[PDB]
């Protein structure tokens, strides 16, 4: 229990209804750290997280994690629903976690721009 | 898809090293609502959450709630029991049992944690 997800990547373009792979990177940490899961969201590219605290957009997946390489890469399956309108979006990964002796829990967010094609 | 965990209960006393049954209630929700999982923590009885934002204390369990491989099936409205086990080395005494339920809600996809606590005595 001493590694955390530190970043997320994904293809620049995806086809709706067709699964693709998102990559999650991890690194070692001194404090105890638990990655519980990752919610996958598809958001408008203009999303304002200050006005919409915690927002990830439309939920398109959830990955339970609680396997994961402590200091490397893991691939995760993600699908944009077939009915999604084409265009530019933000793909948002919301990683739930616990850290430390006090058990601080929360979400870390990672995003990338993706083009959703028919 | 339209229900949410709104409360938690547990026994007044639990034996360390032994699993006990905690209860999670759920209610109907107007907007779309996902419960992803519940982290179970043992926190000092004096925990100030204003100073320790989002703290659950020592992690003693995690219940995955999403998908068909979910640990338990939450009824849209009602209660479900969850097996939670206090570590065998836990110091005896009074604690807060804290349940941290991760969620997503609404068309904007607001994600976060809801916290429910109850006082529990841990005995040898
Ligand atoms: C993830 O980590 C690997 C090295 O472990 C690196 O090659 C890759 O570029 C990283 N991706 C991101 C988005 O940081
Ligand atoms: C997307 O991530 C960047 C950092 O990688 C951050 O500055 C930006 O606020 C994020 N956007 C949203 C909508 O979360
Ligand atoms: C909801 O939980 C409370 C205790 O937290 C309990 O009194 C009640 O019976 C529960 N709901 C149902 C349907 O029993
Ligand atoms: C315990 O739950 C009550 C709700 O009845 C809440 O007011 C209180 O802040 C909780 N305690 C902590 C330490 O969060």
């Amino acid at each position: 229990h001493h590694h955390y997800i530190n970043s997320m990547s994904a293809p620049a373009s995806v086809q709706r209804g067709q699964a693709f792979t998102a990559q999650l990177n991890s690194s070692i940490y001194v404090q105890n750290y638990d990655d519980f899961g990752v919610v996958w969201g598809l958001a408008p590219p203009n999303l304002n997280t200050s006005a919409c605290v915690g927002c990830v957009g439309r939920r398109i997946g959830y990955t339970n994690l609680f396997q994961v390489p402590p200091s490397g890469t893991v691939g995760v399956q993600v699908t944009v629903p077939a009915d999604q309108a084409p265009g530019e979006y933000l793909l948002i990964a919301g990683a739930s976690y616990l850290v430390g002796a006090s058990g601080v829990t929360g979400f870390n967010y990672f995003n990338t721009t993706v083009q959703v094609c028919e």
